[PDB]
């Protein structure tokens, strides 16, 4: 852990190549374009940048604009604040009923989301049948970690909350760790120990800055293909809604990575998809595939919230229980009367008059799946349309009952019992912010009845169904797709790590094929 950031200021530096997409200039042949300045994509579009010129299309504007993208204290307000069409959090509902968020800013979803950082389960790759170069895959994760990933500082609730999974059983103390293994651990934040958020944005200075150019407020509406299959360009709007192409030229490829939703949303808005769906909506197929937008997935998030008699400190999540089948945090919060849309699954939940600790449990997986599908075939800004399925697959119900009797194993700790309201044998001694815990039949209502997003959404353009082991698209030459729409399970807990990672172990692949 020698190699971790320390604290500093957020850096900005980046800036001097980036241009609003009005510019026409930006406009010509590059050698790769990266479509979605996100998690995956920032570190990928800085790794080509060190050899080939670089086109990123990110749809947002820079987190500049939205101070609060940038303190740990700031995350409630993102969530807070109402979706204008140009803040950074996208508000969405699942055909669930379920509301959520994604990211629209440079960074994607670094620059909104909760910190949490780990390295995949050691076992994902076998997991996978890629043939990983785990070595690589090991210093691309320490370039990462030394960049934007801090040791954080104790927080008083993290440690009650560790010793309270300790005390329930998830063993053993593995101290503090950035490895997702069964136990109780410390890991990594992309918040420093100042509260300053660290992002994928930053991996942006790593880039050489003669070779990588950055277009903001670039809404990419279509992949462009030759007339031997393979991707040539792409149509994107700016701001003011006029139009601009960007070619790549010669051996070089387009990478698309704008995320579970947008990145089926541009494959159907191009041809790229089943032949009936898109034969049904009269947009002409270029490569049919039966799983652009398939198997779809969210982990389902179940929690309580109590509410101390005595206030707790508000803390970033930092300390994580692991089981095989559930992954554990808490956070304490402070009250507000402007509810953090998501949060709880819908806007009609009760306000905290004090603070509360929110008490979590991840389904892992999931085992149940939806779909991405266009709710306009022609203008990308229009928001897909997805659904989950939550529990429709029983396997992950009774993962979410084992979860909550867990919870409640939790509740009855000693670690837990100083935060009671009342002095009694049983954890109605707590108060509860919303639905409290309840045979498995109570607990199986429970799961279905307040599932909410852990946002951790995956898939829709998977390995093994839409890319080959090297992240191309089946059919399709100088296509690629890098970001979370690639797994049908999660890497870990908490996978931004594994996916600020990838961008850059695909980049650096990308490089070694062309030599
Ligand atoms: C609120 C929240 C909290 C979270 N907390 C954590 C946590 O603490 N730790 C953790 O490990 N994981 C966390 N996650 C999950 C994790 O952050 C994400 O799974 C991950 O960042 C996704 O990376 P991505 O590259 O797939 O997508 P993104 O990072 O969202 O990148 C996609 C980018 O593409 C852009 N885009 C989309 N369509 C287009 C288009 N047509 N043209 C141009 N640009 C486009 C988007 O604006 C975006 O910037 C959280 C998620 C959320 C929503
Ligand atoms: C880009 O320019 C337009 C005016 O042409 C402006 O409205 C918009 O805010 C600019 N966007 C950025 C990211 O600078
Ligand atoms: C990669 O790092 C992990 C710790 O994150 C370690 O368990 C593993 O042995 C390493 N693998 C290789 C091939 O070095
Ligand atoms: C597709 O176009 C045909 C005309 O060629 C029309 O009959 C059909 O209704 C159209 N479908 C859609 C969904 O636009
Ligand atoms: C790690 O991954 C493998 C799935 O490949 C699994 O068998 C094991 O349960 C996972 N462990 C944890 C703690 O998530
Ligand atoms: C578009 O979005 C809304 C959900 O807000 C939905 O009711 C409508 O039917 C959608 N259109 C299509 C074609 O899916
Ligand atoms: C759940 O998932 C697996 C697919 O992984 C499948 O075998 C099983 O039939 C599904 N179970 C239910 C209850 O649908
Ligand atoms: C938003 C709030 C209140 O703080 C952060 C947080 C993070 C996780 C991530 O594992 C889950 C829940 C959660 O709750």
């Amino acid at each position: 852990h020698h190699h971790l950031a320390n604290t500093s200021a957020h850096d900005f530096s980046y800036l001097k190549f980036v241009y609003n997409a009005t510019d026409t200039s930006l406009e010509g042949s590059y050698d790769y374009i990266v479509i979605g300045g996100g998690t995956s994509g920032c570190p990928l579009a800085a790794t080509l940048s060190e050899k080939y010129k670089v086109l990123l299309l990110e749809r947002g504007t820079i987190a500049t604009e939205y101070p609060n993208t940038l303190t740990a204290d700031g995350f409630a307000y993102n969530l807070q604040q109402q979706d204008d069409g140009k803040t950074p959090v996208e508000r969405f509902v699942s055909e669930d009923g379920i509301d959520n968020v994604r990211a629209r800013i440079l960074g994607g979803t670094t620059i909104i989301n909760a910190g949490v950082y780990a390295r995949a389960n050691i076992s994902f790759y076998s997991q996978t049948g890629i043939e990983w170069d785990l070595d690589l895959v090991n210093k691309t994760y320490e370039w990462v970690e030394d960049a934007i990933v801090v040791k954080p500082n104790n927080q008083s609730w993290q440690s009650v909350i560790g010793e309270g999974f300790l005390e329930a059983g998830i063993l053993p103390d593995n101290g503090f760790s950035l490895d997702h293994e069964a136990g109780t651990r410390l890991t990594g934040s992309t918040f420093d120990n100042n509260g300053t958020r660290h992002a994928a944005d930053e991996l942006l200075n790593k880039g050489d800055p003669n070779n990588l150019l950055v277009a903001v407020q670039a809404s990419v509406e279509k992949i462009l293909f030759s007339s031997n299959l393979s991707a040539i360009g792409v149509i994107y709007t700016d701001s003011d809604g006029n139009s601009h192409q960007a070619f790549v030229r010669g051996n070089g490829e387009v990478i698309v990575s704008a995320g579970t939703i947008g990145t089926p949303q541009l494959l159907l808005l191009s041809g790229v998809g089943p032949e009936s769906y898109l034969s049904s909506l009269n947009i002409t197929v270029v490569q049919p595939n039966p799983y652009v937008g398939q198997f779809v997935y969210d982990n389902p998030r179940n929690f309580i919230n109590i509410l101390p008699p005595n206030p707790i400190e508000a803390s970033v999540v930092t300390v994580l229980g692991i089981r095989s089948d559930y992954y554990q945090v808490s956070a304490s919060v402070l009250p507000f009367s402007t509810p953090l849309f998501s949060l709880f699954p819908t806007t009609s939940y009760p306000l905290p008059n004090s603070t509360f600790a929110h008490i979590v449990s991840q389904v892992p997986g999931p085992l149940s799946h939806g779909s991405v599908t266009l709710n306009s075939s022609s203008d990308v800004r229009i928001a897909p349309n997805i659904k989950f399925n939550y529990y429709s697959n029983s396997t992950d119900l009774a993962n979410c009952v084992s979860g909550m009797k867990k919870l409640g194993d939790l509740l009855r700790t000693k670690a837990l019992e100083p935060y009671k309201a009342r002095d009694v044998l049983g954890i109605d001694g707590f108060n509860y912010l919303g639905v409290p815990l309840p045979d498995d039949a109570s607990f199986e209502t429970f799961c279905l009845d307040n599932v909410a997003s852990y946002w951790h959404y995956h898939g829709g353009s998977l390995v093994g169904k839409v890319l080959d082991d090297s992240f191309r698209v089946m059919g399709i030459k100088a296509l690629r797709v890098v970001d979370a729409s690639t797994f049908p399970y999660e890497p870990n807990s908490h996978p931004q790590g594994f996916y600020l990672m990838l961008g850059r172990y695909v980049g650096l692949q990308i490089l070694q094929e062309r030599s």
